């Protein structure tokens, strides 16, 4: 289900920071952090936290299709243990932190920034705060 | 237009502070915070600041038609200055906090507190940070 969805028409790439905090149930679930473009709500960054594999799935889904995945080898989440995840993007990159350490970058596919307006948050995660920043 | 939109479905209020940081554009707008009730968005709570008289304008939209305005005729804003708004909700009242100062309260007339869902802010200002957190159990 839907968690949360914010929408900052004014574009929230590059430059922004999306803070996330919450806590998953079981150590099988998963939650999604996505950040859509406008038209038609496309994908141009998809992080898929697995817990059930204690993966990371990052990818990108362009013109209705998935594209390859990047998946990060390192899991620093914890079932039921409240975690902060980081998302900033530059020009090139979304950088991801979780509890402050840098985790993984991912190039940008969707190369219109501006066009990237609006933050979805999904399934199994029990939101306690989001910020979203401007930091230049 | 709209500059800001924020969807919670499991409901906002009460107990999540709503933190708005930015700047008007202009000298002479205006721009606000509202809450809406799911489904339908009739207005819980708007929340108006008018820059060319100086006065910030609370009402409710329910059932298609304004309620009785509370204005406050304090107006600890200026154009162009940055400010911090802060929003938060109870029981019985939204807590209106401005650069770190209560500016007011507002009584609930919306009395489904867990309907509110959406945050809305629409006009003349200029966002640098919105933070909606939770306060008290999380
Ligand atoms: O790539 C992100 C998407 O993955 C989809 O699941 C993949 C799965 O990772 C892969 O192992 C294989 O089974 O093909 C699936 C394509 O559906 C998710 O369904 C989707 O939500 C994204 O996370
Ligand atoms: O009460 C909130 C709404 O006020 C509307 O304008 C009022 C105005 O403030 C009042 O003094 C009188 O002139 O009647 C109007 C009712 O339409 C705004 O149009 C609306 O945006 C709300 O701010």
């Amino acid at each position: 289900a839907l968690r949360f969805e914010a929408l900052y028409p004014e574009g929230m790439c590059p430059g922004w920071s999306v803070v996330v905090k919450g806590k998953t149930s079981s150590n099988t679930s998963m939650f999604e952090i996505n950040f859509l473009s406008h038209p038609g709500d496309q994908i141009a960054f998809h992080f898929n936290p697995r817990f059930a594999s204690s993966r990371i799935v990052c990818n990108s889904f362009l013109a209705n299709h998935w594209g390859k995945e990047e998946v990060n080898k390192t899991f620093p989440f914890e079932a039921k243990e409240p975690f902060q995840v980081e998302i900033y993007s530059d020009q090139d990159y979304f950088h991801i932190f979780i509890d402050e350490n840098k985790i993984l970058q991912y190039k940008h596919r969707q190369k219109q920034l501006s066009s990237i307006t609006k933050l979805q948050i999904l399934n199994d995660i029990e939101i306690s705060s989001v910020e979203i920043t401007k930091r230049g």
